[PDB]
């Protein structure tokens, strides 16, 4: 698996990119990896934006499947024709698998503007692809026609650019220290858990369990934040503000309408409190905790032309949808999709940043009742 250690790259904010390489002779692009879709697909034509794209009059191995599909987002969208093709990871297994591709034809707040990506892994399972379920993604052609095993595991670092590592079909035990803690995978359509109670802190949010599920929670690498459902928000909020009281900071950055700043090297790990997440276990009544730092929550914003100093945003924000694990959460973490077993496995990251005061943790097991009625029907 040292071939695929440190295969993946990136920018603040911008998500984790493949290299991937599509038809024959092979087109090398830019992918990016989503654990939260389920559609692979790729720019087809020269948005301005793009470095390249996926020229398929180039492919003698390319088969049109004379269906389009689109793929609505808030005031965002994508639009494409369907079709398959030979698909590669050059530090990857070492394979070729045919797989379908969506080729992007229209788009709309989908590509971002200076970004060195092309297109987009989905990851997730078929009931959430597009337009239906019949549309087979590709992990599932990929584990179908080879011997890879079915599981993947994402060591999300970010050192600006970041990087880490996607190990395809297996675990690299060189990526994390202490044992992996696994959750079940609650339903095959987003890589769904139950999340059975919440620490800021060490002091807990004593709410309904059930809320923290309210209706999804899902671990995500193509979300940026944490987000949280937003009765819950509200009083994760609530906590991490009364968490935090030594200084004043305004309504609108709790919202992520206003960014917080502090000069260079001048917020001292401190005013802000961890926050753990106990997810289901693996055996009745048992949960595991994962704990991060606000060094996680609270994220450089890469590049802002209005000032010169350590201006970060807060990566916590609210949903209609769930809660929603994203680098915030998995830059703690080396996280094990282990699709065969339908569980989610995290272990402490032997990348995530850390020092001599608080660290991220995996931990466990607590004993926790009534975990089933965490999730929402
Ligand atoms: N998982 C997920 C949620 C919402 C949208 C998408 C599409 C892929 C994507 C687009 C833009 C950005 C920016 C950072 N990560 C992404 C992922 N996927």
């Amino acid at each position: 698996f040292v071939e695929m250690v440190d295969n993946l790259r990136g920018k603040s904010g911008q998500g984790y990119y493949v290299e991937m390489t599509v038809g024959s002779p092979p087109q090398t692009l830019n992918i990016l990896v989503d654990t939260g879709s389920s559609n692979f697909a790729v720019g087809a034509a020269p948005h301005p934006f793009l470095h390249r794209y996926y020229q398929r009059q180039l492919s003698s191995t390319y088969r049109d499947l004379r269906k389009g599909v689109y793929v609505p987002y808030t005031q965002g969208k994508w639009e494409g024709e369907l079709g398959t093709d030979l698909v590669s990871i050059p530090h990857g297994p070492n394979v070729t698998v045919r797989a379908n591709i969506a080729a992007i034809t229209e788009s709309d707040k989908f590509f971002i503007n200076g970004s060195n990506w092309e297109g987009i892994l989905g990851l997730a399972y078929a009931e959430i692809a597009r337009p239906d379920d019949s549309l087979e993604p590709f992990f599932d052609s990929l584990v179908k026609q080879t011997h890879v095993p079915n599981l993947f595991s994402l060591q999300l670092c970010g050192a600006a650019s970041v990087g880490g590592s996607m190990i395809i079909g297996g675990i690299d035990h060189s990526l994390y220290t202490g044992s992996l803690w696994y959750t079940p995978i609650r339903r095959e359509w987003y890589y769904e858990v139950i999340i059975v109670r919440v620490e800021i802190n060490g002091q807990d949010l004593k709410m309904d369990c059930k809320e923290y599920n309210y209706d999804k929670s899902i671990v995500d690498s193509g979300t940026t934040n944490l987000r949280l459902p937003k009765k819950v928000f509200e009083a994760a909020v609530k906590s991490i503000k009364a968490a935090s009281s030594t200084e004043k900071f305004p309504d609108g950055f709790w919202l992520g309408e206003q960014l917080v700043c502090w000069q260079a090297g001048t917020t001292p790990w401190n005013i802000f409190p961890v926050i753990s997440l106990y997810l289901m276990g693996e055996v009745t009544n048992q949960s595991f905790r994962i704990t991060i730092l606000p060094q996680q929550y609270l994220r450089p914003v890469e590049d802002v032309a209005t000032s010169q100093d350590d201006c970060y945003k807060f990566a916590i924000s609210q949903s209609s949808t769930g809660t929603v694990m994203g680098a915030v959460i998995m830059e703690g973490f080396y996280v094990v999709f282990d699709r065969a077993r339908k569980r989610i496995g995290f272990a402490v990251s032997a990348c995530h940043v850390h020092d001599e005061f608080r660290t991220a943790a995996v931990e466990g097991p607590f004993v926790t009742l009534d975990m089933e009625d965490c999730g929402y029907n």
